[PDB]
């Protein structure tokens, strides 16, 4: 029925979905340049790592001049990484207590038991000087014939005057 152009399979694809509709299948980019990163994830990482502070600069040259600055710096001030740290100090659980170390809260009459020497009294055995004690007497001793005693014969005559001889 009409030869038209029948010869074997003047067509394409197991079935034409919508007749031809493309000149060049190779090139065809006309909007693929769309932003891939889009407004979302997009920051540096190989150069420096956020959060903490990490700076690494490595340069290699042919004359063997190669400076390695692969250095790493801890957090800058614990902005959002080295948190929970502030400064080392630790703290003891709870020591005993006993009395005050020096504040001396409630004082007391019992002061320091200083073995000083506030002594000063010294009664002597006996005042060796006056000695007016005893009983107002001391001349008594050898009992010398100091006491006068002989005036008496002049007393009354033993009888009467009488010149015997003459």
């Amino acid at each position: 029925m009409g030869t038209f152009r029948e010869e074997g399979s003047v067509s394409s694809g197991t079935k034409q979905e919508f007749h031809t509709g493309k000149l060049v299948t190779t090139k065809g980019d006309k909007e693929l340049l769309i932003d891939n990163e889009k407004v979302t994830s997009g920051h540096t990482t190989t150069t420096r790592r956020s959060c903490s502070k990490v700076i690494t600069k490595t340069v290699t040259n042919a004359d063997g001049r190669t400076e390695t600055t692969k250095e790493v710096v801890k957090s800058e001030d614990g902005s959002d990484c080295g948190d929970a740290d502030f400064d080392w100090h630790h703290t003891f659980p709870s020591r005993g207590n006993l009395d005050d170390f020096f504040h001396r809260d409630k004082d007391d009459f019992f002061t320091r038991s200083s073995h000083e020497f506030d002594g000063r009294t010294g009664l002597a055995p006996e005042f060796a000087a006056l000695g007016e004690s005893g009983s107002s007497s001391s001349k008594t001793s050898t009992h010398s014939k100091q006491f006068v005693s002989s005036s008496t014969t002049v007393n009354r005559g033993g009888s009467a005057i009488e010149s015997k001889h003459f």
